[PDB]
RNA sequence: CGUUACGCU
């Protein structure tokens, strides 16, 4: 079975609880170091209709998902909207995500879809 | 090992 990174942070990382208002940035000193490291599993949402897989995590996004941007399709899109027009408005949208990708290929997952398998 | 393409994001 697995664990919710989500759960997996607010209890060993940081002490407290996320909310739709907590923000990463400031607990970042430790966070990451903690996070890098670690292997989880990204469960795409149900309306992607895609298998779960699993990715080392390579630390923390220097934005959260609502900032954070890349290129799809040609068009700038936010993690955010990007999971919100593939039918999944994100639970935390102010979250940093965890960054999978390499130097040259940024691959940022939400954590609320993430998980540790135990 | 390299380069495209396509995903992923």
């Amino acid at each position: 079975s697995s664990m919710p990174m989500i759960e997996y942070l607010e209890r060993f990382s940081l002490k407290a609880k996320i909310n739709n208002t907590t923000n990463l940035d400031y607990s970042r000193r430790f966070l990451e170091p903690f996070l890098r490291g670690i292997n989880v599993v990204y469960t795409p949402p149900q309306s992607f209709q895609s298998a779960p897989r699993v990715y080392r995590v390579n630390g923390l996004s220097r934005a959260p998902a609502s900032s954070e941007t890349f290129e799809h399709d040609g068009k700038k899109v936010t993690i955010a909207s990007y999971f919100h027009s593939r039918n999944y408005p994100l639970k935390f949208p102010q979250l940093h995500c965890l960054n999978v990708g390499s130097s040259i290929k940024s691959i940022l997952l939400p954590i609320e879809l993430c998980s540790i398998e135990e």
